[PDB]
């Protein structure tokens, strides 16, 4: 059986690991490279690790396993009559087709949207890392784990970093959590701009509603877009994402959908983490192991400079500190430097 996966994020990549020892296993992919850690870009952008040290596998890595790996080839549509994926290059058949087609950055939408940057590729973190090293400064506008991560490695490269941020919530935190987590940034050399909204960018820095901020790097992290336009324009029902079933299953027959692109009851886990385990489970399924994946639950660490957090199940109660470094809710948790406790917590 032949199993085409377009994408080769953390999605397709682990898909294809789990299936190629079984199926015969195409990965279409339209960025030139192979594949390469986003969790670890931040990383890069700072200058801890060479840009080598992103990529995990060779090229004949993918050989070795049996995956026929596609690279800076684009789906264009897929043939569910036929069913071949219709590239540019050509036209590859499947018996089974996943989708695993990601997300994009959220765009910037105000005056000035052209001096604002977005990560998303390693090829945006190389552009992020040439203008900090000609800058020595950032702008970090957003407060997910992407702002977090980068502002975070940034001052702990000794860069100049602000953080603009809407309210005063970060990571979906309560406001004790969220300010604990915003003076320890503050303590590594992070300048906080919270309750604070753009209004304008220029040149020499941005406009808030409490004043102006200056720096010639700004980075804009206010979420993602999941990928759909390849599924909507093959007839594929989506929403925010491609609709799945708890299955993967999308509204076409043999079509399948992973990662931050599938959406299932309202959900896009939005994590590498989450994709890895949807493939894994799907990878299951489709050899003919039934497996029921938690959508709802989340379990994930985030390093933010040396700030390791563990962020587990539902932190929307009322929490209460149990020992040090750890709040728990009466169903989850969240764990400030320690994985022996987030590992028993989870
Ligand atoms: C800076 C950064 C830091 C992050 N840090 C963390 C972290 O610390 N922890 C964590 O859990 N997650 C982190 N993430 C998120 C994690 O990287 C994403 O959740 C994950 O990348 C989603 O995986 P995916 O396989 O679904 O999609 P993607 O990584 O978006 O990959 C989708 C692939 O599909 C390809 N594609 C799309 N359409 C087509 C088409 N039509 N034809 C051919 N190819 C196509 C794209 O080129 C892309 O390679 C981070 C992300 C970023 C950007």
């Amino acid at each position: 059986s032949k199993v085409v996966i377009v994408g080769n994020g953390p999605g397709g990549f682990e898909l294809a690991k789990q299936l190629s020892q079984t199926y015969e296993v195409t990965v279409i992919d339209k960025e030139p490279v192979p594949y390469y850690s986003k969790p670890m870009l931040s990383h890069y952008i700072a200058g801890f690790i060479p840009r080598n040290r992103l990529f995990p596998y060779s090229l004949d890595w993918y050989r070795k396993r049996g995956i026929e790996i596609r690279l800076a080839e684009e789906a264009k549509l897929i043939d569910r009559g036929r069913k071949v994926v219709i590239t540019e290059k050509g036209e590859v058949p499947y018996d089974t087709l996943v989708l695993a087609t990601g997300a994009r950055a959220r765009e910037p939408q105000i005056k000035g949207k052209e001096y604002l940057l977005t990560l998303r590729t390693i090829f945006d973190a190389d552009r992020i890392k040439e203008s900090i090293e000609n800058s020595g400064e950032a702008i970090i506008i957003g407060g997910g784990f992407i702002g977090l991560e980068l502002a975070g490695n940034l001052a702990e490269a000794g860069y100049h970093v602000k953080l603009i941020h809407r309210g005063a919530m970060f990571l979906g935190l309560d406001e004790e959590l969220s300010n604990m987590i915003k003076d320890m940034l503050e303590e590594t050399g992070v300048k906080f701009f919270l309750n604070s909204e753009l209004l304008e960018a220029n040149e020499e820095g941005v406009l808030t509603n409490s004043g102006f901020i200056e720096g010639k790097v700004k980075i804009c992290a206010i979420g993602i877009v999941p990928n759909v336009d390849l599924a909507r324009r093959s007839g594929i029902h989506t929403g925010r994402g491609i609709l799945i079933d708890d299955n993967f299953r999308t509204s076409a027959k043999d079509v399948y959908a992973i990662g931050d692109c599938a959406e299932y009851s309202g959900i896009i886990a939005g994590t590498a983490k989450a994709a890895m385990e949807q493939a894994r489970v799907l990878a299951d399924i489709l050899k003919g192991e039934p497996r029921r994946y938690n959508f709802k639950f989340r379990s994930t660490v985030f390093k933010f400079g040396k700030l390791q957090i563990a962020i587990i199940g539902n932190t929307k109660g009322e929490g209460k500190w149990i020992e040090d470094n750890t709040k728990v809710f009466y169903i989850g948790a969240v764990v400030f430097n320690d994985i022996r406790k987030a590992t028993k917590l989870e």
